[PDB]
Protein backbone atom coordinates (compact mmCIF):
# COMPACT_ATOMS: atom_id res chain seq x y z
CA UNK A 1 0.00 0.00 0.00
CA UNK A 2 2.60 2.52 -1.10
CA UNK A 3 -0.05 4.75 -2.55
CA UNK A 4 -1.22 5.21 1.07
CA UNK A 5 0.41 8.38 3.37
CA UNK A 6 0.29 8.43 6.95
CA UNK A 7 -0.06 11.99 8.63
CA UNK A 8 -0.05 12.77 12.24
CA UNK A 9 -1.74 16.09 12.73
CA UNK A 10 -3.20 18.29 15.68
CA UNK A 11 -7.09 18.37 15.85
CA UNK A 12 -7.31 22.38 14.50
CA UNK A 13 -6.88 23.26 12.05
CA UNK A 14 -4.15 20.94 10.64
CA UNK A 15 -6.24 17.89 10.82
CA UNK A 16 -9.12 19.45 9.36
CA UNK A 17 -7.84 21.06 6.36
CA UNK A 18 -5.87 17.68 6.22
CA UNK A 19 -9.52 16.04 5.96
CA UNK A 20 -10.80 19.02 3.24
CA UNK A 21 -7.91 17.98 0.81
CA UNK A 22 -8.62 14.15 1.08
CA UNK A 23 -11.07 14.03 -2.15
CA UNK A 24 -8.24 16.05 -4.04
CA UNK A 25 -5.07 13.81 -3.30
CA UNK A 26 -7.69 10.14 -3.78
CA UNK A 27 -8.01 12.51 -7.77
CA UNK A 28 -4.24 12.68 -7.47
CA UNK A 29 -4.04 8.69 -6.41
CA UNK A 30 -3.05 8.99 -3.00
CA UNK A 31 -4.47 7.66 0.17
CA UNK A 32 -4.27 9.97 2.92
CA UNK A 33 -4.82 8.78 6.55
CA UNK A 34 -4.59 10.81 9.52
CA UNK A 35 -3.86 10.52 13.10
CA UNK A 36 -5.35 13.10 15.21
CA UNK A 37 -2.59 14.15 18.42
CA UNK A 38 -3.32 16.08 21.50
CA UNK A 39 0.50 17.11 22.41
CA UNK A 40 3.79 18.33 20.62
CA UNK A 41 5.95 15.39 21.47
CA UNK A 42 4.29 12.36 20.27
CA UNK A 43 3.52 13.20 16.35
CA UNK A 44 7.65 13.41 16.51
CA UNK A 45 8.02 10.31 18.33
CA UNK A 46 5.48 8.19 15.67
CA UNK A 47 7.42 9.63 12.93
CA UNK A 48 10.68 8.80 13.61
CA UNK A 49 9.18 5.43 15.01
CA UNK A 50 7.45 5.08 11.48
CA UNK A 51 4.23 4.74 12.80
CA UNK A 52 3.19 8.11 10.44
CA UNK A 53 5.22 9.05 6.90
CA UNK A 54 4.81 12.97 8.09
CA UNK A 55 3.54 14.92 10.11
CA UNK A 56 1.72 18.51 10.44
CA UNK A 57 1.72 20.12 13.61
CA UNK A 58 4.78 22.07 14.24
CA UNK A 59 6.96 25.87 13.37
CA UNK A 60 10.73 25.46 12.02
CA UNK A 61 12.23 27.06 15.48
CA UNK A 62 10.37 24.06 17.47
CA UNK A 63 11.63 21.74 14.51
CA UNK A 64 15.22 22.90 14.81
CA UNK A 65 14.93 22.43 18.93
CA UNK A 66 13.86 19.08 18.62
CA UNK A 67 15.33 17.89 15.43
CA UNK A 68 19.09 18.37 17.83
CA UNK A 69 17.76 17.36 21.08
CA UNK A 70 16.40 13.98 19.80
CA UNK A 71 18.89 13.23 17.18
CA UNK A 72 15.84 13.42 14.55
CA UNK A 73 16.85 12.30 11.09
CA UNK A 74 13.88 14.37 9.66
CA UNK A 75 13.72 16.84 6.87
CA UNK A 76 11.01 20.14 6.59
CA UNK A 77 9.14 19.33 3.06
CA UNK A 78 7.85 22.92 3.40
CA UNK A 79 5.65 25.58 4.87
CA UNK A 80 1.92 25.69 4.71
CA UNK A 81 0.66 28.23 7.58
CA UNK A 82 0.68 31.26 10.02
CA UNK A 83 -0.86 31.31 13.93
CA UNK A 84 0.00 34.63 14.76
CA UNK A 85 0.09 33.99 18.96
CA UNK A 86 -2.16 35.34 21.81
CA UNK A 87 -2.18 36.72 25.32
CA UNK A 88 -5.32 35.53 26.51
CA UNK A 89 -6.67 37.01 29.88
CA UNK A 90 -10.28 36.86 31.58
CA UNK A 91 -8.97 39.80 33.90
CA UNK A 92 -7.66 42.30 31.47
CA UNK A 93 -8.33 43.55 28.54
CA UNK A 94 -5.31 45.32 27.75
CA UNK A 95 -1.29 44.68 28.55
CA UNK A 96 -1.57 47.77 29.67
CA UNK A 97 -3.57 47.49 32.88
CA UNK A 98 -1.50 44.87 34.49
CA UNK A 99 -0.39 45.26 37.96
CA UNK A 100 2.90 45.12 38.93
CA UNK A 101 4.63 41.94 40.26
CA UNK A 102 1.87 40.18 38.15
CA UNK A 103 2.61 36.47 35.99
CA UNK A 104 2.29 35.83 32.85
CA UNK A 105 2.13 32.20 32.07
CA UNK A 106 3.60 30.87 28.86
CA UNK A 107 4.71 26.97 28.02
CA UNK A 108 7.87 24.90 28.28
CA UNK A 109 8.20 25.45 24.53
CA UNK A 110 11.51 27.54 24.47
CA UNK A 111 10.72 28.07 20.87
CA UNK A 112 7.87 30.31 21.73
CA UNK A 113 9.53 32.64 24.36
CA UNK A 114 10.72 34.90 21.85
CA UNK A 115 7.63 35.41 20.29
CA UNK A 116 5.89 36.33 24.14
CA UNK A 117 8.68 38.56 24.49
CA UNK A 118 8.18 40.56 20.82
CA UNK A 119 4.29 41.01 22.33
CA UNK A 120 5.53 42.55 25.34
CA UNK A 121 8.39 44.55 23.78
CA UNK A 122 5.66 45.89 21.45
CA UNK A 123 3.36 46.78 23.78
CA UNK A 124 6.15 49.25 25.33
CA UNK A 125 6.72 47.18 28.31
CA UNK A 126 9.63 45.47 28.27
CA UNK A 127 13.58 46.13 26.72
CA UNK A 128 16.08 43.45 25.46
CA UNK A 129 19.92 43.82 26.48
CA UNK A 130 21.59 45.08 23.56
CA UNK A 131 23.91 41.67 22.05
CA UNK A 132 20.69 39.98 22.77
CA UNK A 133 20.76 36.80 20.19
CA UNK A 134 16.76 37.43 18.65
CA UNK A 135 16.89 34.04 17.35
CA UNK A 136 17.15 32.24 20.65
CA UNK A 137 15.55 35.05 22.80
CA UNK A 138 14.33 34.17 26.23
CA UNK A 139 13.32 36.07 29.64
CA UNK A 140 16.95 36.31 31.32
CA UNK A 141 17.62 38.61 28.00
CA UNK A 142 15.24 41.26 29.12
CA UNK A 143 16.70 44.74 30.39
CA UNK A 144 13.92 46.76 31.15
CA UNK A 145 11.06 44.88 32.68
CA UNK A 146 8.75 47.98 33.25
CA UNK A 147 5.78 46.31 34.90
CA UNK A 148 8.33 44.05 36.82
CA UNK A 149 6.47 40.80 35.72
CA UNK A 150 7.14 37.41 36.62
CA UNK A 151 7.44 34.72 33.86
CA UNK A 152 6.39 30.87 34.43
CA UNK A 153 7.04 28.71 31.83
CA UNK A 154 6.70 25.18 33.54
CA UNK A 155 3.43 24.22 32.06
CA UNK A 156 2.98 22.02 29.26
CA UNK A 157 1.70 23.86 25.86
CA UNK A 158 -1.04 21.68 25.41
CA UNK A 159 -2.89 22.56 29.47
CA UNK A 160 -2.44 26.61 28.63
CA UNK A 161 -6.53 26.67 27.62
CA UNK A 162 -6.95 25.41 31.39
CA UNK A 163 -4.88 28.14 33.00
CA UNK A 164 -6.96 30.75 30.87
CA UNK A 165 -9.86 29.05 31.63
CA UNK A 166 -9.16 29.00 35.33
CA UNK A 167 -7.98 32.80 36.01
CA UNK A 168 -4.68 31.70 37.02
CA UNK A 169 -1.88 34.69 36.36
CA UNK A 170 -2.77 37.80 34.72
CA UNK A 171 -2.35 36.91 30.56
CA UNK A 172 -1.66 33.32 29.66
CA UNK A 173 0.31 32.46 26.02
CA UNK A 174 -1.65 30.15 23.77
CA UNK A 175 -0.83 28.25 20.69
CA UNK A 176 -3.53 29.04 18.17
CA UNK A 177 -4.42 25.19 17.32
CA UNK A 178 -5.26 25.07 21.22
CA UNK A 179 -7.07 28.26 21.21
CA UNK A 180 -8.93 27.43 18.27
CA UNK A 181 -9.89 24.46 18.89
CA UNK A 182 -11.22 25.56 23.20
CA UNK A 183 -13.61 28.07 20.38
CA UNK A 184 -11.11 31.52 21.02
CA UNK A 185 -10.95 33.41 17.93
CA UNK A 186 -7.22 35.13 18.53
CA UNK A 187 -8.44 37.78 16.19
CA UNK A 188 -11.42 38.74 18.58
CA UNK A 189 -10.66 37.30 22.25
CA UNK A 190 -6.53 38.14 22.38
CA UNK A 191 -5.81 40.81 24.56
CA UNK A 192 -2.44 41.10 22.71
CA UNK A 193 -1.40 39.55 19.09
CA UNK A 194 2.15 38.59 17.88
CA UNK A 195 3.01 41.12 14.91
CA UNK A 196 5.26 39.31 12.73
CA UNK A 197 4.69 35.39 12.68
CA UNK A 198 6.09 34.81 9.21
CA UNK A 199 9.33 32.86 11.51
CA UNK A 200 6.97 30.81 12.49
CA UNK A 201 5.31 28.96 9.53
CA UNK A 202 3.48 25.01 10.85
CA UNK A 203 5.45 22.66 8.21
CA UNK A 204 5.22 18.93 6.54
CA UNK A 205 8.06 16.97 8.51
CA UNK A 206 9.28 14.10 7.03
CA UNK A 207 12.11 11.22 7.47
CA UNK A 208 15.11 11.70 6.03
CA UNK A 209 14.78 9.37 3.48
CA UNK A 210 11.24 10.20 2.09
CA UNK A 211 12.92 13.62 1.56
CA UNK A 212 11.71 13.38 -2.50
CA UNK A 213 8.85 11.01 -1.73
CA UNK A 214 6.19 12.13 -4.70
CA UNK A 215 2.84 11.20 -2.03
CA UNK A 216 4.64 13.46 -0.11
CA UNK A 217 5.19 16.30 -2.52
CA UNK A 218 1.64 15.60 -3.66
CA UNK A 219 0.16 16.95 -0.53
CA UNK A 220 2.61 19.54 -0.31
CA UNK A 221 1.53 21.43 -3.58
CA UNK A 222 -1.96 20.72 -2.86
CA UNK A 223 -2.16 22.33 0.54
CA UNK A 224 -0.45 25.51 -0.75
CA UNK A 225 -2.69 25.54 -3.50
CA UNK A 226 -5.24 28.89 -4.31
CA UNK A 227 -8.32 26.74 -3.74
CA UNK A 228 -7.01 25.70 -0.43
CA UNK A 229 -5.01 28.35 1.33
CA UNK A 230 -8.45 30.37 0.78
CA UNK A 231 -10.81 28.09 2.26
CA UNK A 232 -8.17 27.93 5.32
CA UNK A 233 -8.69 31.90 5.44
CA UNK A 234 -12.21 31.45 4.63
CA UNK A 235 -13.03 28.97 7.74
CA UNK A 236 -11.16 30.73 10.42
CA UNK A 237 -11.70 34.14 9.11
CA UNK A 238 -7.83 35.22 8.75
CA UNK A 239 -6.52 33.41 12.33
CA UNK A 240 -4.75 31.14 10.38
CA UNK A 241 -2.90 32.35 7.50
CA UNK A 242 -1.69 30.52 4.65
CA UNK A 243 1.72 30.95 3.22
C1 LIG B 1 4.89 22.47 17.94
S1 LIG B 1 5.46 24.35 17.55
C2 LIG B 1 3.69 25.34 17.80
C3 LIG B 1 2.76 25.07 16.61
C4 LIG B 1 1.47 25.95 16.64
N1 LIG B 1 0.44 25.44 15.72
C5 LIG B 1 1.83 27.44 16.36
O1 LIG B 1 2.02 27.79 15.21
O2 LIG B 1 1.99 28.29 17.28
CL1 LIG C 1 8.94 26.18 2.34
Amino acid sequence: DDSVLKVGASPVPHAEILEHVKPLLEKEGVKLEVTTYTDYVLPNKALESGDIDANYFQHVPFFNEAVKENDYDFVNAGAIHLEPVGLYSKKYKSLQEIPDGSTIYVSSSVSDWPRVLTILEDAGLITLKEGVDRTTATFDDIDKNTKKLKFNHESDPAIMTTLYDNEEGAAVLINSNFAVDQGLNPKKDAIALEKESSPYANIIAVRKEDENNENVKKLVKVLRSKEVQDWITKKWNGAIVPV
